[PDB]
């Protein structure tokens, strides 16, 4: 795929750096290829190899190595990773089962959030009605100025919101008119991924106090862990 040019690292210094930290981090590495996927795990690099670890399946070993042009996905934080390998072949490391390559020439470094997301909490509810009055709840994930994350229904990306209650407990209660952007899964369970339309400036003085202070309690409470 293709995001900002600003996001393509190129210089091989880059590309490898980028790698070096996914491995010394452990970051999950997400394989996928036309008609499969799985996930592996950055074993060892150099500048002229890759290797990862072997899938659980031994189907999915075996698909990934007649592949050609494997997308290799990471989620760390600040960031997404992805890059393009045109095959994997087997090899041992310690002693064990590996995919060995060589790196991408380039990667993808996609930064594109400009606000900060807080996860949430004890659970907070939300809820609204569809075009055919039945009411739709869901649990609410993370939280940030322009949107929100929420877990579980038959919905369309594109759908649009008007009154959607958020009760967050101990702090208060609210409501936005908010956009389905995404839906996809989170462990086999739903997620809705809405952005916030016609936020007035008071409101949005309002999610930034929430987030402050969701973000204080976290660091409050961590401190205390002492
Ligand atoms: N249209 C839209 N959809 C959203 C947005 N936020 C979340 N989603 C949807 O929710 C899925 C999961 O987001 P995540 O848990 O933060 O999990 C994300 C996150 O960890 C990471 N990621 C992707 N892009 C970025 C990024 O630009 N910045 C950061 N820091 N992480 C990213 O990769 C994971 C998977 O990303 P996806 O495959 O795209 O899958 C995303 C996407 O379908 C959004 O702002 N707009
Ligand atoms: N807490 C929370 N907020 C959400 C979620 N989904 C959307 N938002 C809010 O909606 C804003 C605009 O979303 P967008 O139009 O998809 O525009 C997004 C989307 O095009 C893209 N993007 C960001 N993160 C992801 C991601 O994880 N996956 C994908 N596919 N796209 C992403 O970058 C643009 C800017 O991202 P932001 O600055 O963060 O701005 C996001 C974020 O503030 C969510 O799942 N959780």
């Amino acid at each position: 795929s293709h995001y900002h040019e600003q996001f393509l690292k190129q210089n091989p210094l880059a590309v490898l750096g980028v790698l070096r930290d996914l491995h010394k981090a452990a970051i999950p590495l997400r394989l996928s290829w036309n008609g499969g996927q799985l996930i592996s795990k950055l074993l060892a690099i150099t500048p002229d190899k890759l290797v990862l670890d072997f899938g659980s399946q031994a189907e999915d070993n075996i698909a990934v190595l007649k592949a050609q042009h494997i997308t290799i996905t990471a989620e760390t934080q600040g960031a997404k990773v992805e890059f393009t390998v045109e095959q994997l072949q087997q090899s041992e490391y310690l002693q064990l089962p590996a995919f060995i390559t060589v790196p991408p020439p380039t990667l993808w470094f996609v930064q594109r959030r400009r606000y900060f997301r807080i996860s949430a909490p004890p659970p907070y509810f939300c809820q609204t009605k569809l075009a055919d009055n039945s009411t739709l709840r869901f649990r609410l994930y993370d939280l940030s100025l322009g949107g929100m994350g929420a877990l579980l229904a038959e919905l369309q990306e594109g759908m649009r919101f008007a009154q959607i209650e958020v009760n967050m407990g101990q702090w208060g209660v609210f409501h936005f008119d908010a956009q389905l952007i995404s839906i996809s899964e989170r462990i086999t369970t739903p997620r809705l991924s809405f952005r916030f339309l016609n936020v007035s400036p008071t409101v949005e003085r309002q999610l930034q106090r929430i987030i402050f202070s969701l973000e204080r309690e976290a660091r409050e409470k961590a401190d205390k862990v002492r």
